[PDB]
């Protein structure tokens, strides 16, 4: 038996806090210098069907720091897609290494490599979600609290496009009780499908949702989050299409950030494109933290590595007499026998 | 010095089942969760000219567990092949890797690596043949034996003459046991395939078989099968392998019936699912295609290590020069400054 | 703090000795099989924008060897120089790694790099330069000295094209106080620029060089040096174009190794297209040192990766209170707390 990390939705509010506090007690260890080797001689299978940079590198990092190994499968190295089925591409690396994450184009490619998997299974960014990236920027928001307020009574507003990461934040934040507007223009904003799913998170959480079009909406946001707005990896807009449909009301300036606040932080998942989304002088000012939350993708993924693999190890536990047995048995060997 | 393993041509019997044991001894140690460090501080380069995932992550997982790294070497990313001759790349590579492996596109750049590397050079499958695939398979058939000898069993395989059909007879002629490739004339092992064959059962006492016979595959205990689309730069297209393969190759569950109930299915992998196999005989209770991968990782561990000691073996370190070096760093480190 | 290697410029010959000292003396344990494990749990960002073979492979053979792990980041795996700036690269990999190198198509992004990264950044060859080639190149004339001779009485000629190797040849050899020859055809010669800066490095070294095209200037070379003819890696020149230029006054032969005498060695930074810049008989023969050349890129190579760990180990240190208080309250957690 395994258990994996494909969405939050199968994650309680109280789960995602001990991902938190485990993932902020193993970077604290590492800043001061001490690297816990809770994932030694470990491999992680590491699928990319798009580009990164923050996400990839995070994974072979995190597996550095831990004692294990990370290994890159790019498009074109690897049959799935074309020649190899996924639940064939599942079966095979089960047996082939520890744990495995997949950043892909269409949702169901990870749904079905999860399923057909015996070993834990991470999404690293699909069309629909990007789960790492909410432990992340949750991580984040606890390390940047204004002075005086708790979590729950903080606002969120994702200003722009409806991407997979807007979505995302929206999922974790009402997940934890919070406050989250979605400020965008009709035509990209989140659908039904997406606000029904927010709604069942506030239900239990006590949390809020927005989804709108009003510029004040950002006034009093203790957190502001944006994203590219050019669309998905294998159909992006045209800059020319793009700048029509979002600029300038959706262009996170200066004026914008003091409209919500004096104290207002301003959060990016990045790569960004200045002069669209977002303006030099916000991203490179005081109140940005969107570097502190690149830095958090690796304190996030490291937290997840060490829970899934003590998750696996406890379900599976190792045979202390077999293994002393084993041990024993191929000494003989190398000691005795020649070819 | 050093030993190569380009093809099991220059192995006996006797070392291929050291491999065996040794590969499994590691793999019993692993499964109990000792990880034998026994490549400490080891860098295998991995030189790839075609599309891999079983081959290429065994050799990756296979250096983690054993304390090393191994390198991917894609093409593009290096010069060989436009700028760069293959002995230039040889000669340079084996200053800065400890051992070598290659999945070439001809079977002359795998040679003419090995010949000019004075580190350990591994063929990680050419046009020609597929070594590796042969000692995971051998591994494979060990712990499925049907009660029989290794010896007496039947080893069917079915369809193209690929450089994986060719290689399975060898491992298979090499132990002594009794092959037959089931393949249609015009795809089917040459003059020269079948010389090098007869040549291994002189030696073994063992059988080769090739013909275009449906009946050649009664009493299998292991029918073994590979894709129809020939070599990676020129596929056969879907409709003409169908032409030449089709139905009569597909293993389907007729042909593992006509085999024997207790036959088992073997596939070196990716499968074409409703070609050369169909969706029940892979999936089903005798298929142990999934087993044959997991060995993979399990034949590359023990092939990494015996080449590691062997060559530690011809080139063996000074232990004196090593302490009196570790030293002279020590004393540099503590009192010199830039 | 930290310091960079983007150019020796930045480096006096004390230093420069002192790099090649503990390079050597690197090479000497692992040769006999200690392997000294001075980069224990460290991560290394590898940006490559062009092919590599030897600077490749030093970098990741270099970490596996020191306790370390080096991430190969090819071109279309990262979104820098399209979707992101390289400012915003470098700050985000100061997050992520501890060490970062570079192989650029334009030498102001490695200037750029180092500048925004707070972590230290090596050149692995840009247009302008190539001074991990520099280094291994210094080791390697040290191991293959004249008897009775120091590196400053050589003489070492270049022959054929100024390439970017060509120029750090320069600048290395009269950095040390050596001869430095140019032999070069004109239009392919050393700019203005380029000698000016070699001018200057020879009233400090007591050095000297000269640029021309006279045939006559190999004769009495301890080392004769070369490289390819067809340019840049993104402006190649062609078969027809290059061996109008070079063929055969600048070709390598048997001839021009007896005119430098009978002792001269053959250097080439490699990959070498035989037949153009040296024959079979010159690189294949008995005073070809080019491969033992190859084997210093990794001797420099693990020296660099050490000597500015430790550098910025020395200006960042960790405080080992802090780091024991860390691991006993995340051995804590681990030991009592459960998702
Ligand atoms: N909407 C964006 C989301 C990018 C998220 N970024 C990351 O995960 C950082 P990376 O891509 O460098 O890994 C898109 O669809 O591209
Ligand atoms: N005849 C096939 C052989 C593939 C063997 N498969 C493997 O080695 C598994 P891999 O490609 O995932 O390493 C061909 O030439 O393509
Ligand atoms: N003038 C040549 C310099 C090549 C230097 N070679 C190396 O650094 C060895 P590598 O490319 O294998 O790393 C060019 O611009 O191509
Ligand atoms: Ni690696």
């Amino acid at each position: 038996m395994k258990r994996d990390y494909v969405t939050t939705e199968t994650y309680t509010k109280e789960e995602m806090h001990y991902l938190v506090d485990l993932s902020l007690k193993i970077k604290e260890a590492i800043k001061n210098g001490y690297y816990p080797q809770l994932l030694k001689n470990k491999s992680l299978g590491m699928i990319f069907q798009q580009s990164s940079t923050r996400t990839r590198v995070s994974f072979e990092t995190a597996m550095e720091q831990l004692g294990g190994h990370g290994e890159y499968l790019a498009p074109g190295q690897i049959q799935l897609g074309g020649h190899e089925t996924i639940e064939d591409t599942s079966r095979v690396l089960s047996r082939l290494v520890d744990i495995l994450m997949a950043r892909v184009e269409r949702h169901h490619s990870i749904v079905d490599l999860a399923n057909c998997a015996t070993i834990p299974v991470i999404n690293g960014m699909s069309d629909y979600n990007h789960p790492t990236q909410e432990l992340g920027d949750l991580c984040t928001m606890v390390e940047h609290l204004p002075e005086g307020k708790k979590l729950e009574d903080c606002k969120v507003v994702f200003v722009g496009d409806a991407t997979q990461v807007c979505f995302s934040l929206g999922l974790i934040t009402t997940k934890m009780g919070m406050n989250f507007v979605h400020f965008g223009p009709e035509g990209f904003q989140l659908n039904e499908e997406h606000q029904a799913k927010l709604a069942k998170n506030c239900e239990v959480s006590g949390g809020s949702f927005l989804v709108t079009d009003d510029a004040s909406s950002v006034e009093g946001a203790d957190f502001l989050y944006t994203d590219v707005w050019y669309g998905l990896y294998e159909a992006e807009l045209s800059e020319e299409e793009r700048m029509k449909v979002f600029y300038p009301k959706y262009q996170v300036n200066q004026e914008m950030m003091d409209r919500a606040g004096a104290n207002c932080k301003f959060m990016h998942c990045l790569p960004a494109t200045r002069g669209e989304e977002v303006t030099d002088e916000v991203i490179d000012g005081k109140n940005s933290i969107c570097f502190d939350e690149a830095e958090n993708r690796l304190t996030s993924i490291r937290g997840l590595l060490v829970y899934l693999m003590n998750d696996y190890e406890a379900k599976n536990p190792y045979d202390l007499i077999k293994q002393a047995e084993a041990k024993k048995e191929l000494e003989v060997f190398l000691d005795t026998q020649s070819i």
